[PDB]
């Protein structure tokens, strides 16, 4: 275990902040709500603060605090993410759509005082003009999938992967494959971990008084992967 741990035993409120650009189209989006890492739980309500979005709000999901993870006692020894905390950490990706453009992000997760921030920057391109994300065929939904964690010794950090899978509205499934790396932002003690898995499940939806673009997610996040001893 670690002190960070003990910055989320309670309910945590969350301030998120992106600026992206996806072929040329600037955007920004902020979100806000809570955390309940005892109950791996959140919710945010997230809305675009320059328009409408050039991209679909699910694709964003995972970009848009995996430090609110509910990680059984047993492996609490192997959660890296509180233990970077208050000073936070890096999260990068590159997320390649399949048969589509990329996504490239860096994000700063840390406390702001009693509020966990998670501040990015986005870059996409080589998207299709006549695909399924900047042409608004994706559905609004999204699946449950597991982020597989790695120890990064060499960077006292993780790696993660893990793929995406964005229903379509013709039926299909359009796969968007994540590679991630995360790194200590301050300099104080953190858990490296064994390998391991976060099983995430997520709900979408709408609030009905809402007129700028925007999206309402609940998300549930359990560690899984280490067998109690």
């Amino acid at each position: 275990a670690s002190k960070g741990e003990e910055l989320f035993t309670g309910v945590v409120p969350i301030l998120v902040e992106l600026d992206g650009d996806v072929n040329g189209h600037k955007f920004s989006v902020r979100g806000e709500g809570e955390g309940d890492a005892t109950n791996g739980k959140l919710t945010l309500k997230f809305i675009c603060t320059t328009g409408k979005l050039p991209v679909p709000a699910p694709t964003l999901v995972t970009t848009l605090v995996q430090c609110f993870s509910r990680y059984p006692d047993h492996m609490k020894q192997h959660d890296f993410f509180k233990s970077a905390m208050p000073e936070g950490y890096v999260q990068e990706r590159t997320i390649s759509f399949k048969d589509d453009g990329t996504y490239k992000t860096r994000a700063e997760v840390k406390f702001e005082g009693d509020t966990l921030v998670n501040r990015i920057e986005l870059k996409g391109i080589d998207f299709k003009e006549d695909g399924n994300i900047l042409g608004h065929k994706l559905e609004y939904n999204f699946n449950s999938h597991n982020v597989y964690i790695t120890a990064d010794k060499q960077k006292n950090g993780i790696k993660a992967n893990f793929k995406i899978r964005h229903n379509v509205e013709d039926g299909s499934v359009q796969l968007a494959d994540h590679y991630q790396q995360n790194t200590p932002i301050g300099d104080g003690p953190v858990l490296l971990p064994d390998n391991h898995y976060l099983s995430t499940q997520s709900a979408l939806s709408k609030d009905p008084n809402e007129k700028r673009d925007h999206m309402v997610l609940l998300e549930f996040v359990t560690a899984a992967g280490i067998t109690h001893g």
